[PDB]
DNA sequence: TTTTTTTTTTTTTTTTTTTTTTTTTTTTTTTTTTTTTTTTTTTTTTTTT
């Protein structure tokens, strides 16, 4: 449910750091499951608890 | 008057989602063949003339 302009937002603010978003045989960003939620965590979306 | 780097055009390739067609398997289906109960036909004995 995040919008394309808040999707490049969260990795705008993700991508820039150690981590890299892993390609699959193709150079399509083939986010991992963990990777999903790491980058959701950070992105500012609060959780249904935290929120 | 010249050079360098970055933000725009466009171009190329891949994956996921959603397009069609065919075959195999499953369901409803009358014809033919098979099974059972039966009304008509045949045989013998006893009694009477």
């Amino acid at each position: 449910g995040l919008t394309r302009r808040k999707l490049d937002e969260a990795i705008a603010k993700m991508e820039e750091a150690g981590h890299q978003f892993t390609k699959n045989n193709a150079n399509h960003y083939s986010i991992s499951l963990s990777e999903a939620h790491m980058l959701m965590d950070a992105a500012g979306v609060p959780k249904f608890h935290e929120r």
